[PDB]
């Protein structure tokens, strides 16, 4: 089937149906994939090689983007977002009402995986 649950990095095309790559990181190769290898031609950063054709499904992440990520200086680092908004993605697991935008709310997760794209 899908050889991914979710994919932070999905490069897909504009078709119907998407043909796709999920370029993650992976740490142990996934027993959905088929296989993984070397992606961005360093060698220790291995990803699931599959193409897919179909809909990627969801993101991991549990932010779609983010306009205030704090991360580590690790590669892939640890990040929090700090985003007030109107609702949580539905992958947040931890959202709380925000304290100064009473109409708005936090996401309080960290995630290991690349910086999130921007919002803005």
């Amino acid at each position: 089937k899908r050889p991914w649950k979710c994919c932070d990095e999905a490069v897909c095309t504009r078709s119907i149906p998407p043909i796709c790559t999920c370029m993650d990181e992976v740490f142990e190769c996934p027993k959905t994939c088929k296989s993984c290898g070397p992606s961005m031609g360093d060698p220790s950063r291995r990803i699931c090689q599959d193409q897919y054709v179909g809909d990627p499904g969801p993101i991991c992440r549990p932010w779609e983007c983010c306009d205030k990520a704090i991360c580590t200086r690790s590669n892939p680092p640890t990040c929090r977002c700090v985003d007030e908004v109107k609702k949580c993605a539905p992958t947040c697991k931890t959202c709380l009402p925000s304290r100064s935008r009473p109409s708005r709310r936090v996401c309080i997760d960290s995630y290991f995986g690349p910086v999130p794209p921007r919002c803005t």
